[PDB]
DNA sequence: ATGCATTTTTATTTTT
């Protein structure tokens, strides 16, 4: 009987999940990449400052 | 990050 409030939450509330979830897979995004450039980049002149 | 082009130093061949 309350449903009102359900959809009102939802109304209010999914911007900031939608935000949250974007943040934390583009952190995921930087730190997988961190990782991959010396997964690959082994030809020996390295330095890393691409990963910086 | 990976590589190529130019400059410099060197050991050897040759001329004087």
């Amino acid at each position: 009987d309350a449903l009102l409030n359900q959809f009102h939450d939802m109304k209010t509330n999914i911007d900031d999940d939608v935000d949250d979830i974007l943040q934390e897979n583009a952190k995921e995004y930087v730190v997988r990449a961190k990782l991959k450039a010396r997964e690959v980049m082994n030809k020996g002149y390295w330095t890393g400052n691409l990963s910086r």
